[PDB]
């Protein structure tokens, strides 16, 4: 698939609000992930064992690894679809080391939409939400992708 420049416009608008403050959008969309599909917290050892959104919003550890998610992400949509180095790294370790299926990946999708949707309604109207949607299914249609060939696919 392929986005126009004017869709690449939308999503690059508001990911530069995103990027006033990392750390707190980071937080907001993993917690959001743990709490609306709470089986993805499974798949993280360092994180498995918090019980609340209290612990969640306390943990030094987790703000880091959001900070460290949004940065990779927010890497790629810069790249306006001319990611695939970036998302060979990234496609390896989910794929043989993580074990990320792709179900879950539209799990972040979603919590990505809803925490932007939340915190940036100005910026994140029908048009630009339909732009971001478009944006994560191409990157999930590209992991995907690098999955089968990784041997993976799952
Ligand atoms: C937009 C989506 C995603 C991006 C950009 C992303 C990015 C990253 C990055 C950059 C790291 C660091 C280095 C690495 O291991 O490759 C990481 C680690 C990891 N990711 Fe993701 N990830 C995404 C989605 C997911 C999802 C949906 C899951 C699980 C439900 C997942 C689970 C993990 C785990 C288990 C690790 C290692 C955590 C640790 O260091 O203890 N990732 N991810």
């Amino acid at each position: 698939m392929v986005l126009s420049e004017g869709e690449w416009q939308l999503v690059l608008h508001v990911w530069a609000k995103v990027e006033a403050d990392v750390a707190g959008h980071g937080q907001d969309i993993l917690i959001r992930l743990f709490k609306s599909h709470p089986e993805t917290l499974e798949k993280f050892d360092r994180f498995k064992h918090l019980k609340t959104e209290a612990e969640m919003k306390a943990s030094e550890d987790l703000k880091k690894h959001g900070v460290t998610v949004l940065t990779a992400l927010g890497a790629i949509l810069k790249k306006k679809g001319h990611h695939e180095a970036e998302l060979k790294p990234l496609a390896q370790s989910h794929a043989t080391k993580h074990k990320i299926p792709i179900k879950y990946l539209e799990f972040i999708s979603e919590a990505i939409i809803h925490v932007l949707h939340s915190r940036h309604p100005g910026n994140f109207g029908a048009d630009a939400q339909g732009a971001m949607n478009k944006a994560l299914e191409l990157f999930r249609k590209d992991i995907a992708a690098k999955y089968k060939e990784l041997g993976y696919q799952g």
